[PDB]
């Protein structure tokens, strides 16, 4: 069985994970600049000030990628170099513009498909001490709006497949709720005010992009949205509830508004007042403001009602059965074991209550333990091989098989990068590098998906 000769396939990566050069040709801070200058917040204390150093080996990474015999690439834009300070009335950075544009000419010229990402994360520092970011409505809806506008009249001639924001589970969760990643705030009422936000400033920007550049530049706009397959930890009423319940809080109040048109039940019972509401003609914008469906997804949980943490859902989440068995293989990261059955499972379930066209814009595996080893036995990344082996085959059989319209597949990462709270230590490329030298070396598992995606995607 074969995917469709339009499919495509390639790697992934996010701006400050892989950049470095941090004031480099005029770049300011963004919001993670600043908060790795906080103790305590990074793991390792590392921060994204070299990183891969892609900013300036942007060349050799695409040489990489075009060896790979990628289709495309997707990688976000750094809002700090294009509009430094970020807002619609601050100074433009034509080197900054000037960069990227290089970048995506030279994946034009290797017949390279670039997906970009406008926002991975990485907010313009003078914004969230401005008005608080995300926070302030109108603000925040106005710059994004400039900011997207500015990239598509210059990127937009040569690309065709647009993301408005990475994951705002984790935007709001992770940056506003628990204070985990960037800005580190702590709130039970600003990671939903944040969210509500960032799906306006979605809207305004796949309107704004429909309506001005769509026809001319002939290119589609989508979201992107985390999501693991969420299966009831037993049989009980109470589990099946749990389970539903938690995929709302997950992706349901964010997949409901922008697909369907409203906020799901369960969280606006849950949440009451602290939910905002949206008025009628921010409904109207919302509702169908996406292409297709971008989605990230790296395993599979059990899900039990009981929990107390609200920003889950008040719901436990793990890996281990009733009867002690495991999901599966442990990764360098607790909370996620190598599951394809549920990647097929989410796919077909994706497909069938949104009906737009999946991008898996992330999928990826982190070796336990990797940081620990030497490039020659990092190379043989037995565990992520079989990862990828069980995720591709679970793609080919949701679409091929069971119907599910899918339509790209993005491997995270091209490289080892810089897993945010994680700092270095997290090792998620299928290509290895010595952060001492730069050095490059592919590990075994590019080899297995360059031979795979090329063997089962139609000639
Ligand atoms: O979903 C994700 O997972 C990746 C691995 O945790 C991380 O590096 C990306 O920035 C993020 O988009």
């Amino acid at each position: 069985a074969k995917l469709p000769k339009s499919f495509v396939w390639g790697y992934a990566t996010a701006a400050y994970q892989i950049e470095g050069s941090p004031d480099k040709d005029g770049r300011e801070p963004s919001i993670w600049d600043t908060f790795c200058k906080a103790p305590g917040k990074i793991a390792d204390g590392s921060s994204g000030d070299v990183a891969t150093d892609s900013y300036n080996r942007w060349r050799e990474d695409v040489q990489l990628l075009k060896s790979y015999g990628v289709k495309a690439y997707r990688f976000s834009l750094s809002w700090s170099r294009i509009i430094p300070k970020g807002g619609r009335s601050d100074p433009v950075n034509g080197a900054g513009i000037k960069h990227y544009r290089t970048l995506i000419e030279e994946l034009v010229k290797e017949g390279i498909t670039p997906f970009v990402t406008l926002y991975h994360w990485d907010l313009p520092q003078a914004l969230d001490d401005r008005y608080g970011g995300w926070l302030n409505k109108e603000e925040a809806i106005q710059d994004f709006t400039n900011y997207a506008k500015l990239c598509f009249e210059s990127f937009g001639d040569l690309v065709q497949n647009w993301i408005t924001f990475n994951e705002p589970w984790v935007i709001s969760v992770m940056g506003y709720g628990n204070g985990i990643f960037a800005p580190g705030h702590v709130s039970n009422t600003e990671p939903w005010i944040v969210s509500h936000h960032i799906i306006l400033a979605h809207a305004h920007a796949v309107k704004l992009y429909r309506d001005e550049f769509k026809e001319k530049q002939g290119g589609q706009i989508g979201i992107t949205l985390d999501s693991h397959w969420l299966i009831p930890y037993d049989d009980t009423d109470a589990s099946k509830e749990a389970t539903l319940r938690a995929m709302e809080f997950k992706l349901g109040r964010f997949a409901n508004p922008i697909y369907k048109g409203e906020y799901p039940p369960r969280i606006k019972k849950i949440l009451g007042d602290r939910l905002p509401e949206f008025t009628p003609e921010e409904i109207e914008l919302v509702k169908g403001s996406s292409d297709f469906f971008g989605l990230n997804t790296y395993t599979t949980h059990l899900v039990q009602d009981g929990g107390s943490d609200e920003l889950a859902g008040f719901v436990k989440t793990g890996h281990t059965r009733a009867d002690g068995t495991q999901l599966g293989t442990q990764s360098d990261m607790g909370w996620l074991q190598t599951y394809g059955p549920g990647f097929r499972w989410l796919l077909n379930y994706l497909w069938k209550a949104y009906d737009k066209p999946v991008y898996v814009t992330e999928n990826g595996f982190p070796v336990k333990g990797e940081n620990d080893l030497p490039v020659e036995q990092a190379v043989d990344d037995t565990d992520r091989q079989a990862y990828y082996r069980d995720y591709t085959e679970a793609l080919l059989q949701a679409v091929t098989e069971d119907g599910a319209d899918v339509r790209g597949y993005f491997g995270w990462s091209l490289l080892d990068n810089f897993e945010w709270a994680e700092g270095y230590k997290v090792r998620f490329g299928v290509t290895h590098v010595d952060y001492e030298t730069q050095k490059r070396t592919p590990k075994k598992s590019a080899e297995f998906l360059s031979r795979w995606f090329k063997e089962h995607i139609e000639e």
